[PDB]
RNA sequence: UUUUUUU
RNA sequence: UUUUUUU
RNA sequence: UUUUUUU
RNA sequence: UUUUUUU
């Protein structure tokens, strides 16, 4: 036979399409080790955003990393790369992948610079929503380490921001 | 005129994301096959219910021996019976894609929602047809990948208090199913 | 001087505009006597999905009465009309105000059929969130008599279904 | 093949929305007015405020005597004093229009949020300047209607826990404002 | 419906 | 820098 | 950065 | 009606 699966063919004017921003807090580093792993499609917040549709692609994607006040005592270590949410790499492997990128934030000069690092959209797969469930859509593996001695407060904020395009009403109740 | 941001870049390679080949090796024989499923007798008791159409045991019967399986026209049919002039039923349903989580007591509540009274002397006992939209709704109900927003029969019916015996109208699908790709199954 | 205010011209290219759609259930009338006044820019529904952008605006807004089970045998008045909200009329004098209609659901002939009253758009603001408020926004007026020896389960109900043409993102946390 | 729908029609008549009519009368002068006004000395203390541009007391006294007020240009800016080299202290600040319901604690949850460390001796003690984007945010701060989406400031101050007796920074916005329409107040 | 708005 | 003056 | 994807 | 056959 051979027939797996396509689509029919658009009907008339495709649907219009709106971009909403984001900006979100994962996490306040330096007091403590840290390691965890994002995958960006299972994300409680976006996941607000994209229930009221059935088509959400991402536009632009970044992660950020704010050095605060506590950055220029305490140098704190923070590696990341982003790897599509099949990959089976752990946060503590960062350096072992391609790509992969290990920072050192504060203590030395021009080390309080914040610091941006791209998703690239056309290595991982935009598509969080759909008409079926994708695997290899963007995830986001972290590390960092503290000084021993650590401050009470942290020493730098990981963040991620974008815009979504939505599409496509999902049909919901009022109530 | 500094700027106050460092760009890190993230080693690329080629690597993208794939579905399904194009056909160019003979696009596959599809037969079409027409359908008429009673999914309910109503005016007897409430009643509410939603119905997954690419879940329905019935239509299944017909499915199980493709792979691919497409609808090519669908629609929901009320059919009033003799008990309806003398028992007014109230029949409300929508059609909504599976993934959407509006309930069967919240059709009215739901963009496009309707809600019917069959029977009445006054009234009419001619049957309704309420055909659900192939292009908002996905039409392919089985096929190598699984889809999400296949279409889902929300309906709702109230009773007379004082309800008859004998059913007042009944809630029937019908349409007809291009179906593909034999899939292999015992016949035993 | 002789300055009120306008806007400053339009940049660059005008902001994505998607439509959402929506059906809300305002009353089950027939049980007993009901009379209510409706801010279609008050309403609690729509203002969930109106709260994320700046400018929404109403593309179609029709009100419609779905005769139930009951209305053949207990006949219902429903009476109704659009205003702009700074009206002064009250759902009591709908048929003292041009265009104002009553209707008589059940107990006769052909009066089972469900009924749309089309809100005309050009008469009323349909500008329900911009840069500043509006005054004459749609409202509902409408009013209900049900037979002295009422039934117990509703003999119609009251929607109203539309669609909200949304755009231009109006910044927001994501905690 | 008869509708189950009937529609009722509302009678019309020629009723519209209006506004503010054209100026042919002789469009007003406009004067544009500098300013450059300190909002904030901070590093001694935390600190988190939400700065409305239209409410501002300071600004208001240039605005008192008009009708109409537009922004021509805004932005806040850091300056980093004698201070900030042995205590590094942190602010971040966002510009979102009045109507936002975001609040100062939550600048980087905020599309565009920044967050900057002020002082450190590794670190740099320039100034840092943060444009308000007007073809985002109205700069129309006063006319004779009411706007809901003019500038808005956060902004969020750590300092640190043995804090000096003298600001690390000083926070302040500077731009030119258009003014037009003299609004009669009086000179007692 | 108590239909004369959308030039 | 708290850069929109020098047409 | 541990930069060779976007033809 | 539970209307998509008669090219």
């Amino acid at each position: 036979n051979t027939k797996p699966s396509l689509l029919p063919p658009p009907v008339g004017n495709p649907p219009p399409v709106i971009s909403y921003p984001f900006q979100i807090t994962l996490a306040s580093l330096g007091t403590e080790d840290a390691a965890d792993s994002v995958s960006i499609a299972s994300n409680s917040v976006l996941a607000t955003y994209t229930a009221l549709y059935r088509h959400a692609q991402l536009k632009h994607l970044k992660a950020t990393i704010h050095p605060t006040y506590m950055a220029p005592k305490y140098p704190t270590s923070v590696a990341l790369v982003w790897v599509p949410a099949n990959s089976t790499a752990t946060s503590t492997q960062v350096l072992d992948t391609y790509g992969g990128l290990h920072f050192c934030i504060g203590g030395s000069v021009n080390s309080v610079k914040p610091i941006d690092v791209e998703a690239n959209l056309t290595n991982l797969n935009p598509i969080i929503k759909a008409s079926t469930t994708f695997t290899d859509t963007p995830k986001l593996l972290y590390y960092s380490k503290a000084q021993a001695t650590a401050p009470t407060s942290p020493t730098c904020y990981l963040t991620i921001q974008g815009q979504i395009e939505l599409s496509s009403p999902l049909l919901q109740a009022s109530s």
